[PDB]
């Protein structure tokens, strides 16, 4: 059960990886960053994944407007829900982000969990 959800929270880091390396690998670029991301508070618990459930759809909208991206949110939202049973309501912070700060902090998010076993 363990390995099991060190490996998907290791399939989610992929996912968004592979999401940031093409963002960056676009002028383009400088067009991506008007849209905003709801940020969470902060992130330590595996609950807080209902953060980024939630900002999944704007996540799809703004790989549409760039990058198949419906395939690819479909494998994340499925990974996300596997690993948060419980009903918590997320808490988001008062100032909203770009899609390259809102990769990165999920990113870093998910490298703070595989650390913690
Ligand atoms: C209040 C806000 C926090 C709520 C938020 N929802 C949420 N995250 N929960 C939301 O709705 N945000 C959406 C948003 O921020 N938008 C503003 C930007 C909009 C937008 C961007 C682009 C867009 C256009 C063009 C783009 O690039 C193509 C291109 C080709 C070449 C060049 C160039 O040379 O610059 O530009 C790109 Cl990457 C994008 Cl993202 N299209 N539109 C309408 C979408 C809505």
């Amino acid at each position: 059960s363990t390995k099991k959800t060190q490996l998907q929270l290791e399939h989610l880091l992929l996912d968004l990886q592979m999401i940031l390396n093409g963002i960056n690998n676009y002028p383009k670029l400088t067009r991506m960053l008007t849209f905003k991301f709801y940020m969470p508070k902060k992130a330590t618990e595996l609950k807080h994944l209902q953060c980024l459930e939630e900002e999944l759809k704007p996540l799809e909208e703004v790989l549409n407007l760039a990058f198949r991206p419906r395939d690819l949110i479909s494998n994340i939202n499925v990974i996300v829900l596997e690993l948060k049973e419980t009903t918590f309501m997320c808490e988001y912070a008062d100032e909203t982000a770009t899609i390259v700060e809102f990769l990165n902090r999920w990113i870093t998010f998910c490298q703070s969990i595989i650390s913690t076993l």
